[PDB]
């Protein structure tokens, strides 16, 4: 996240971190025993993190607990990051408390001019590298589909909408993948991808994941 703030210990407490011997990406706790992420960011070897502020000190409030499978979306495209939507399943059910929390799926969705709550441990500098610790924040608005389509021709599926500020300086980054937009206690998006970090007129894209609550109710109910 870069031009955000530190959020606070436990303060999103359906962010989760994922691991493969180190922290490459976010993920969002929608379930005890289910994560949604990023499509691009499937690997295998994944152990989910729930309960995390610092991700380099065990702090206390911590769960650590295996992927047992991942299911990324059938018509998800490498290429041009459509459908970049991926589901992982817990090993064992997380326990639920007040710093472990699910995240509500939308009912429907949301608008150009929303306000929403994106973070994630990715880098904070636009054109350095810098990557924090602690959990970063970062509010921002869902910006209407043609201001998204015209600072991304040819680009902008209807699976993918623009969200934060065309003069740039904030923004969501690298290491930010696949972690959560929440907008009124709803998961609208998934950090997916965007040139660069907090360029102007070049505002992050996310996964549109109001698409996809019926492929993620149906597969949470057969796996
Ligand atoms: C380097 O840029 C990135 O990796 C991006 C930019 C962001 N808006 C979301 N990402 C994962
Ligand atoms: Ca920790």
């Amino acid at each position: 996240i870069v031009g955000g703030y530190t959020c606070g210990a436990n303060t999103v407490p359906y962010q989760v971190s994922l691991n493969s011997g180190y922290h490459f990406c976010g993920g969002s706790l929608i379930n005890s025993q289910w994560v949604v992420s990023a499509a691009h960011c499937y690997k295998s070897g994944i152990q989910v993190r729930l309960g995390e502020d610092n991700i380099n000190v065990v702090e206390g409030n911590e769960q650590f607990i295996s992927a047992s499978k991942s299911i990324v979306h059938p018509s998800y495209n490498s290429n041009t990051l459509n459908n970049d939507i991926m589901l992982i399943k817990l090993k064992s059910a997380a326990s639920l408390n007040s710093r472990v929390a699910s995240i509500s799926l939308p009912t429907s969705c949301a608008s150009a001019g929303t306000q929403c709550l994106i973070s994630g441990w990715g880098n904070t500098k636009s054109s350095g590298t810098s990557y924090p610790d602690v959990l970063k924040c970062l509010k921002a608005p869902i910006l209407s589909d043609s201001s998204c389509k015209s600072a991304y021709p040819g680009q902008i599926t209807s699976n993918m909408f623009c969200a934060g500020y065309l003069e740039g300086g904030k923004d969501s980054c690298q290491g930010d993948s696949g972690g959560p937009v929440v907008c009124s206690g709803k998961l609208q998006g998934i950090v997916s991808w965007g040139s660069g970090c907090a360029q102007k007129n070049k505002p992050g894209v996310y996964t549109k994941v109001c698409n996809y609550v019926s492929w993620i109710k149906q597969t949470i109910a057969s796996n």
